[PDB]
């Protein structure tokens, strides 16, 4: 068996997230632009991600647009000991 952390996807590298509850103007309007509906949102939403090293949030999304642009459905995640 491999290790494994997030239940769907590979862990991201996010350099930022935000509460979907309380998202800034920019990042409702960025996701607006790409036709994601804010109220079926739950936990965080995450810019600027990579999937897995990080200096910023590791987070397990359920989505990733653009190539990490935006992540959404983002959890935190500990890979560590």
């Amino acid at each position: 068996t491999p290790p494994k952390s997030c239940s769907s996807g590979p862990v991201y590298c996010c350099n930022k997230t935000e509460d979907s509850k309380h998202l800034d103007k920019g990042t409702t309007a960025l996701l607006g632009l790409l036709n994601i509906k804010i109220g079926d949102l739950k936990d965080l939403v995450g810019l600027n991600c990579s999937p897995l090293s990080c200096s910023a949030q590791t987070v397990c999304c359920t989505n990733t647009y653009q190539h990490g642009l935006v992540n959404v459905g983002c959890t935190p995640i500990n890979i560590g000991l």
